[PDB]
C-alpha cells in the first residue's frame, strides 16, 4: 500500500540500512524500477519539483555525491553544494549542533557525508530537517546497500519472497575486515533466505560482530543452518555455487575470465567501485559482469528515496 | 506604496547600508514578512524565476554564501557559484574591471565577497548588472544590518515609528573595535530614536568615528542627549534597562597572537544568571558563529533569538532580490 | 531542421568536427539567441536536460560561460571544478570514470590540460562530450565565437566569393597561441588572406601555415599574396579587416595596440582578443569604435547555447 508507507517515509532520515524495515524496502524497490523505466524511456521525471536541498561533502567522494546531485535535478529540484572541504574547515569555530540548527532553517534537506562517526549522529540530534547519510566512518552507507540489493532483485527476485525453497547464495571477496560495503550489504541480505562464503586472507576476515549479526538475522525467519556461513582463502572453492559475486576494494583475488569458468551460468558480478586489479578489463567484455549497470542503478534508487521522503500531497505517482 | 518603491529598488546595486534610504527598509522590511509567512506556511515563494546570478565568494564565508543560494534557488531562479578561491587565484592577474564587464553580460546579477574594500567599488563601476555586496573589508555588510534590523523591528516595531516618547536602547558587548557588524547596525539604528550601551574591555571600545556618526544622526532627528551613549566595563550595569542585547564575535585572526584573543575571549559569558537583572522583554541578538560568548543553557531561553536571526537572513535576502530584480509590479 | 538531426548527440572535440553545413546551423542559431536575449524574451529552448561540467583546470571565464548556457537555455547542470586531474581519477582509469557519469547525465562540459583524456572520455562515454579545451590546443567554442565575431561586421566570409576576400592580422605570440592556429584552420576554409605579425622565435609554426595553404588551395584561393610575414604593427596592420591580439602567458611588450598604431587602418577594421589582456590593447582603445574584443567574449554565451540546443534538442524553433 504505496500510500500507507509514504506517509512513515515522509520527513524520515535515513543513517543506517536498520532505519529501512521491509515495507519501506518494497516501496524503494518498486519506485526505484518506475524510475529505471521512465529515464530509459525518455519520460518526465519531474516528480519532485519545488524542493531546495544542501549536499554536504567533508571528504572527496565525488561519484556518490555526483549521484546524489544528479537524482535532484533530475527529480525538478535544485541543490546547493558544500564540496572539496573536510570537518575541520566547515566547522572553523563552530559546534556541528549550531552549524546543523542554523543551515535546516535555510534548505528542505541535507545530504551529508563526513568520514566522522559523531558528527553524522549530531547533525540528526539537531537538525530541524531530513538528512540522508552518503556515507560515514562507522560504515553506514544505506544508499550503496540499497543499490547494491536493487541490482541482485532485478536477477533474482524470489531474494523478496521468503521462500524455503528459493534461497540466493553469495561470495563476497577481497578485504572483508575493512570493506564497510560487505557488512551494511549482509545486514540487508541476512532479513532474507540468504547463504554466504566469505573469501579472504586471514588478517582480512569478516568481523566477528557482523557473523552474529547475520546469524541472528536468519534465525529470525528460521533460514539459519551450517550452510548459511562459509569461509574459503581461494576462488577456486568460493566461487562455486554462488548466484552473486560481489568484488571488494582496497593481487590474492584477482577476477579473470579463467576464474569464472566454474560458476553458474547465471551468476552475476557487482562491485562498488572504483576497481583498480581486482577485475581484469577483460570482464567487462563477459555478460556476468554488471557492476557498471549497478553504479548507474545508484541514480533510480536515490531518486527513490528523495521522492518517498520529501513528496508532500503525493497523489500523479510514478508512471 | 511598494509599487513606487519597486520601481525605484529595480536594478539597484547594494553596496552599504546607507544606499538603503527609509522608503526603501521599509519595503525591505514589508517584503521580508510576506516572505517569512509564504515560507512559514509552505506556500509557493517562486517570485522570480528565469533568472540566472553569479555568486563570487573569494574567502571562505560557507554560512552567508549558502543563505543566498538557497534564497535564488527558492525565489524559482538559477545560480553559477565561485567559490573556495581568494582575489588573486580568480582574477589570475586580469584587472576587475575588464572581468566584472564580462561576468555581467552571463547574468542578469552578481552577489559578491570579497576582503578588499576596492575590488567591490571598481565590480560597480564596471558591471553592467546591479550587485549585491555580500560583505567587504570595510566592514560593509548590508544584508546583515538589514536581518539584524528586521529582527529587532519583529519584537519592538515601535523603532520605525520616530516617536520621542518610543525610544529602543541596545546594548553591543563584547569587541566593538572590530566587530565592523556592530559599526554598520549602529549606523542603521542612529537613524532612529535609540539609545546605546557599548559594554567592552578598553582594548576594544568603540571607534571615535563611529560615536561621531552615531552622534550626527540623532541630532539629525532630534533624538541626542547626553543619556544617548553611555559606555561600560561590565554586563551587571551595561545590560540595564535595554530592549536588546547584541553579541558580538571573537575572532581569533583580528588579534595580534593567540594570548591577546584568550585574554577578551571571556570577558562577557552572556548566562541564564546574568540575565536574572535583564527587561522581560529583552531579546538577545549574535550575528555567529558563537564560541563560549553564549552558554547553550541561555538556548533554552525565551529571550533568545540569536537562531530566529539567522533564519530571518533567508527571508531579507529573497527580499532584497525581488525587489532589485523582478521584472514587473506584483507581491 | 536537416542539419539538427544530422548534429543530434554529436561530441564537439577538434573545429574540424565542425563542416560548412554545421558551421551555418551554429551561426544562425547563435544569431537567434543573440536577438532573443537582447529583446528579454523567453530562451528556455532546452529544458530537462541535466549536464555534468568537468574542469581539471582553473578556467573560470569559459566555464562560467558554458554554466550560463545551460542555466538560460532552462537546463541543470552538476560542476567538477577546483580540481586537476591527478586528484580526479583519484586512482581510476578514464575509461571507467567517463563510462559511469556518462550514466547520470545527458552530457559532459570537459576541460583537461591532457590531450590524451578527452580522447579516451569520447571512446568511454555513452553521453556526447563538448571539449571545453585540453593541451593539443583544440578549443572549438572559441573559434565559433572568434568566427562569429568575424561573420557580424563581414558575412561575406561565407560567400566564398572569389572578388569578395577577408584580410586578417594575427598579432603577438603565433608559436604558442593555440587559438590563432584553431582559428587560422577555421578561417583558411574560406576567402581569406594572412598576417603573422610576431617577434622572430614566436613565428606561426609550419604546421599551421601548411594546413592554411592546403585549405585556400581546395577552394581555389590560394596565392602568394594569401600569407605575409611582418616583425612590426606599422606594415602588418595595413589592409586589414580583423585584428586579433594574442595573450602573452610567461610560463613559455613588442606589440601593444595603441590609438597612435590604428591611425592608418581601414575604416571598417576590428579588433578581436580572447582575454584575458594585460598590455597588448590600452585602456584608451576600449573607447576606439574598432575595438570589439568584449562583444567578441560577451557572442561566448549565443555560440554556446545554440551549440547546446543543436546537439542536446531531441524534440517552435528560436524566433525573432
Ligand atoms: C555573519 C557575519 C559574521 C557578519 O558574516 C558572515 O557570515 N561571514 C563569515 S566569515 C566567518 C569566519 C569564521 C571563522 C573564521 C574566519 C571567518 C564566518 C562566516 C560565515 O558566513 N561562515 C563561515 C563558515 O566556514
Amino acid at each position: 500500500d504505496l500510500d500507507k508507507i509514504m506517509t512513515k517515509m515522509k520527513n524520515k532520515s535515513v543513517i543506517n540500512i536498520d532505519d529501512v524495515d521491509d515495507e519501506e524496502l518494497l516501496a524503494i524497490l518498486y519506485t526505484s524500477k518506475q524510475f529505471e523505466k521512465i529515464l530509459k524511456n525518455n519520460e518526465d521525471s519531474k516528480y519532485l519539483e519545488n524542493k531546495v536541498f544542501c549536499s554536504v561533502f567533508l571528504e572527496p567522494s565525488t561519484r556518490t555525491r555526483c549521484s546524489f546531485d544528479a537524482a535532484i535535478l533530475k527529480l525538478g529540484s535544485k541543490v546547493l553544494n558544500i564540496t572539496d572541504m573536510n570537518s575541520t574547515s566547515f566547522y572553523k569555530g563552530e559546534t556541528v549542533e549550531d552549524a546543523f540548527k542554523i543551515l535546516s532553517t535555510y534548505v528542505d534537506g541535507i545530504i551529508y557525508r563526513d568520514p566522522s562517526k559523531k558528527n553524522v549522529d549530531i547533525a540528526v540530534s539537531s537538525s530541524s530537517k531530513p538528512i540522508i547519510n552518503a556515507g560515514n566512518g562507522t560504515g553506514e552507507h544505506p544508499t550503496q546497500s540499497l543499490l547494491d540489493f536493487y541490482t541482485i532483485h532485478n536477477y533474482f527476485p524470489f531474494i523478496l519472497d521468503r521462500n524455503i525453497n528459493k534461497k540466493l547464495n553469495i561470495a563476497f571477496v577481497g578485504d572483508l575486515k575493512n570493506g564497510r560495503t560487505v557488512h551494511s550489504l549482509s545486514k540487508l541480505l541476512s532479513r532474507y533466505n540468504v547463504s554466504f562464503n566469505f573469501v579472504s586472507c586471514k588478517s582480512l576476515n569478516i568481523p566477528k560482530d557482523i557473523v552474529n549479526t547475520i546469524t541472528y538475522n536468519l534465525k529470525k525467519n528460521n533460514f539459519y543452518s551450517d550452510d548459511s556461513i562459509k569461509y574459503f582463502d581461494n576462488l577456486e572453492e568460493g566461487l562455486e555455487d554462488v548466484h552473486i559475486i560481489y568484488m571488494t576494494r582496497i593481487n590474492a583475488f584477482i577476477l579473470s575470465n579463467k576464474t569464472l569458468e566454474n560458476t553458474r551460468d547465471d551468476t552475476k558480478i557487482l562491485h562498488p567501485l572504483p576497481r583498480v586489479n581486482e577485475i581484469k578489463v577483460e570482464v567487462d567484455s563477459n555478460p556476468k559482469s554488471v557492476y557498471f549497470t549497478q553504479a548507474e542503478n545508484g541514480l533510480y534508487v536515490r531518486m527513490a528515496l528523495l521522492y518517498l521522503i520529501f513528496s508532500s500531497t503525493s497523489s500523479s505517482h510514478p508512471q
